[PDB]
């Protein structure tokens, strides 16, 4: 059997594909030039996996969807408060004020316009990284998500580097409040080299994925980024990626995304999918036309939304069964504080240990205990009152099905198996990857 | 044994409670008057747990909190392009800019600010709707959530409805545009008396849930709100909700919120949590003090973020257990296309085709994909993948696969979107000659 996703975007790109409104870059000449007819999509899964359709195996010049990935590479390069200090967060459109520089925050408004992304690949390296360092650390970043070696198309490098003045205009008004150090011309050909680097909607999707999943690598399981990282990028790009385009996108459409003057956008949809798109033709906004209208199908054929709420939550108890006086209960999933707190839920309904009168409602429905928990999702949580013959001496909490968990996941569970115990209940963790202390 | 959770809130209002910066609302001297030594908090969560400690029992009139709830309402009586027409989408703070009604749709920028919920009330219940309906629907809508019957606190209404020449500017500027078609008076009374709406602090909590789960009723099942409505309310209270606080709200709190000048923050955040905290001072820009301090704790103590990637994913799929020539793949948790995906990868995983997957990515050219994929348990644990390898494991040297058992039992609900995909995934399975018999007791498959 065929998997059915990679059928959808193929007959999503055949379809869209039927016109090709707008027209590419005019900026340069080796943008302007480019072969129009080329329309692909890829979408790259927490799990592994990477569903594809049309052109998507195409290189073109990321532009400004590299912005997201020097954002984090300095974040991890220099820290939040190094970085905060020169961009901010403020969301804004690409044309630029001097009042946000001289009055208001004093700053860059966000790393997605011009003004953030050349203060972003100033801060880089370090306070005294060169020049090349600086861009090794931008080909590196967007590299490494990738997953692969990238390389600058120097072809439209040079082409661009001849029409900078506005991004010249830029820099010189940032060194001018102290923002830029380094020359104007350093750091715009260093963020123009950045723009030029070569990747396909695969590379994208992937990239994205890395973000979407909170920094871990959906083909390695090896974590790029520290998920306080990728949670702020992603914000950036909800509040400023999509700022100047039809409606509103998060309300209209809700997928954190991005797109570039070559025709590449790039998606991240927390805990669900990365996407890539590439169409080089441009709307009146300069986003790619069938890209953009790629992504709002999506979300709508899928449903995809950040706002929706497709969480662990209850499920993260397996299941819990009595066996005389001992309780087993497993958990599993990606435990946090959503995951925790259905598991607590499940502790304390086994009775070791709102006014009913008020909401009438809210107890005929409490009584028939799997229903609300099925209209709800609260997995298997139920199943520990039904447990709650004799008095429960044993409690084996079981985390072998548990993939991960942090930290607030790991104080709540360790806090909550201590009262269990306070209660004169005596507990025994099955963690055979041990992933319960620290 | 005592749940953790309320003993953490308590802490919390300790804590935070030690100092009471700020002062209450000056504008009209029922507000100003209050005691301003009151805090509490709730939390209120899909399961149907209501963890709460302070002055959560404490009422007080809703305010501006009361705006995501009259907008809900406005969109199921009158569907998105009526509202639209009238209330836009753009995200912006109180302060009026005649310039926002000049565009070509004529309309206030959201319906979080008062310019917006004005044209809210006004939508409420039909065109020809008259004061007393709209007023009654406001008071219904936040009633139903909160799930009892609430009260407006005349005495506040009266004592605001004195001063209220500001609103009643926007009410007439809107009508100057077409926005209103009914007196500025009748609109500004209506949404007045809406902003007099009393509730707890346990009251929002619950009225946050219900937006956070995507229009269930956390304490019933029942669903109160179609999830496309829950979620533009949502959307719309995270672009303009906290507007003017401190740094940028999304990025550094990341929990859609809305302050009332009476001292409640409203607190939805999608999939699990809805939040409700009472502290009548506020701050310089005008929302709770330690409301606000209240929610930013909880987004670092709890690490809960709109952001952060807390889905079923792989752990959709329960496990793939096979028996020579069946195979038993049972699913479970809520499935929309996060889990459809997984489930999907399941079931190609099982190689019941006569050609060889396309992996989409050169081997050769990602070494490290390829060891990684090797490991296939450890790949899944370090993501997030739940039991999807074990499908991989069971087509794993003898015997094609005649029969796959798909369980359904522990799946608590699934959305068109997963129920579509999974269906066709299943088609495709017995295209392949494979039998399917799928075990849905609760027959949430179909439609
Ligand atoms: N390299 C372009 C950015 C293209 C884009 O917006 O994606 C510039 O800085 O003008
Ligand atoms: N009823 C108040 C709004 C209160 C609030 O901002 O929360 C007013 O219109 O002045």
């Amino acid at each position: 059997m065929r998997h059915p996703i990679p059928d959808y975007l193929a007959s999503l790109v055949t379809e869209l594909g039927a016109v090709n409104p707008g027209e590419t870059a005019q900026y340069i000449p080796v943008l302007a030039e480019a072969d129009p007819d080329r329309f692909g999509i890829a979408l790259a899964t927490p799990t592994g996996r990477l569903h594809c359709a049309g052109d998507a195996d195409v290189e073109f010049t990321i532009q400004s969807a590299s912005k997201p990935f020097t954002y984090a590479a300095a974040l991890v390069d220099r820290g939040f408060a190094a970085v905060d200090r020169q961009v901010g967060l403020n969301p804004s459109g690409e044309a630029f004020n001097e009042l946000s520089l001289e009055a208001e925050s004093h700053r860059p408004d966000n790393a997605m316009i011009n003004a953030g992304a050349l203060a972003v690949h100033q801060l880089l390296v370090g306070p005294e990284a060169s020049r090349k360092e600086r861009l090794d650390r931008a080909v590196e970043i967007m590299s490494l998500l990738a997953g692969r070696r990238l390389s600058v198309d120097w072809e439209t490098y040079e082409s661009e580097m001849a029409v900078s003045d506005r991004n010249l205009s830029l820099a010189h008004m940032l060194r001018s409040y102290g923002v830029l150090q380094d020359s104007a011309e350093e750091i715009v050909a260093g963020y123009v080299a950045q723009c030029a680097v070569l990747v396909t909607v695969k590379d994208l999707a992937v990239m994205g994925a890395c973000l979407a999943t909170g920094g871990i690598h959906p083909m390695t399981g090896e974590r790029m980024l520290p998920s306080i990282v990728a949670r702020r990028v992603v914000s950036v790009m909800t509040s400023s990626g999509m700022y100047d385009a039809a409606g509103q996108w998060l309300a209209d459409v809700g997928i954190p995304a991005k797109s570039g003057v070559a025709g590449g956008v790039l998606g991240a949809l927390p805990g669900r999918v990365g996407i890539g798109v590439f169409s080089p033709r441009l709307d009146e906004v300069g986003n790619s036309a069938r890209g953009v209208l790629a992504c709002r199908r999506l979300s709508e054929d899928f449903r995809l939304h950040l706002m929706d709420g497709d969480s662990l939550g209850g499920t993260a108890v397996r299941f819990v069964e009595r066996e005389g006086d001992r309780v087993f209960l497993h958990l599993q999933g990606v435990i946090r504080f959503g995951g925790a707190e259905a598991v607590l839920d499940a502790l304390t309904d086994l009775r070791t240990g709102w006014d009913a009168a008020v909401y009438p409602r809210w107890q005929e429905a409490a009584a028939d205990r799997a229903a609300l928990s099925a209209a709800t999702g609260g997995g298997a949580v139920h199943e520990a009152a039904a447990a709650a013959d004799g008095p429960i001496r044993t409690v084996v909490l079981n985390l072998a099905r548990v993939d991960r968990i942090d930290d607030v996941g790991r104080r709540l569970i360790a806090e909550g198996v201590r009262r269990l115990q306070a209660d004169g209940v005596r507990v025994e963790v099955e963690d055979p990857e041990r992933i319960l202390p620290l």
